């Protein structure tokens, strides 16, 4: 019964959201059952990829407390200068000789959790993974498979659940697709306020 | 309910913590509704403060929403340096000026303050529209310093708490309640000599 009139459809609603995750996170505590997961000495450290995956971050360790896996919180940070490949927050502490779950929000090109899979394998971590909220499969501009899928979609611009639009719509409970009304719309006004090329640089 | 051995009495559930957390945010849509949110040119600031409040910052913004309060999310993260006046260092800050806004700092817990005071003095001096604070947690006579949050969601007592995005030892943050560690863990774990 939710409606938002910037947005063309609704692709996952907040409850089949928890679903799937709740899904996934068993099927993530089954693959690491005979890795001998410990409190304080052996944890699944998950570095949370800020900033769009904060929600689905939130979430899925709670899904996986439900199943009794110990993880570590780390949080990294990364932007874009293709690929969001500009490190602004590393891991707070060593990832050597640990599990890390690296947690994307949504891989399309791969670029990036290409980039931070072979960036943090070569930390020499115990054993390296992925878990990606939304696949675009269709997409990938380089070979990359995610070891865990929330779900796959097909190549639109979703927003909502952690994920965004010029930092706008991450709080929604709900995943869904941006109006390409908006889109436009809205970089129109964006493209226009950046091109305020203040270089009033007037040496001469 | 759940069952967790290292932990001693449950303060607040899931549930519990929902509740509170819908009045906060109501409250919170009160009191900017004279203000004039509006997605891009003008939302709250929210200033999540990394890393004990994830979890929170996550369901706050999701109730925030419910009572459609455009928010923008800012992530920063702070470490300490080894200071009674609560410096710490900057890790991380936030992507987008904070000046000529209304920003909501989102902290976790305020024991000492320590920390909050100089957060918020700092953002301060950005000279945003408004400035305020929500706090999960709140410890009022642990203060070492003056400071009152704007909107607390919960006062406890000088206890130590886990769960629910706050840590011991960088451990039980990801606790779907906020539990009381009970003492024999506290002290088996601080075998500090190795
Ligand atoms: O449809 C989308 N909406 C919002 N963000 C997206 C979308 N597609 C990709 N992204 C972001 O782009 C980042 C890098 O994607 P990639 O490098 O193409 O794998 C992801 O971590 C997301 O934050
Ligand atoms: O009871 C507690 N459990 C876990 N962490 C706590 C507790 N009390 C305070 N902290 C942490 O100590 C930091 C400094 O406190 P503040 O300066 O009062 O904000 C907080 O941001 C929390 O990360």
């Amino acid at each position: 019964p939710r409606e938002y009139e910037f947005a063309e459809k609704i692709l996952f609603t907040e409850e089949e959201i928890r679903t799937r995750i709740k899904e996934v996170a068993k099927r993530i505590a089954d693959d690491y059952k005979g890795k001998g997961l410990r409190p304080y000495v052996n944890p699944l450290v998950l570095i949370s990829v800020l900033r769009g995956s904060f929600m689905f971050t939130a979430d899925l360790c709670r899904a996986l407390c439900d199943f009794n896996v110990p993880v570590r919180m780390e949080f990294i940070c990364v932007s874009s200068y293709s690929g969001q490949v500009r490190m602004l927050l590393d891991t707070r502490h060593s990832i050597e000789g640990h599990h890390v779950l690296i947690v994307e929000d949504i891989v399309d090109t791969a670029l990036t959790l290409n980039y931070l899979y072979h960036m943090y394998f070569t930390r020499r971590p115990a054993s390296l993974k992925t878990v990606v909220l939304l696949d675009k499969r269709e997409g990938r501009r380089v070979p990359f498979s995610a070891d865990y899928v929330v779900a796959n979609i097909p190549n639109a611009f979703v927003i909502g659940y952690g994920l965004d639009y010029d930092d706008t719509y991450r709080e929604l409970r709900d995943i869904v697709v941006l109006r390409p009304e908006v889109y436009a719309e809205r970089e129109a006004a964006r493209q226009k306020k950046q091109r305020a090329i203040g270089s009033a640089d007037t040496d001469r």
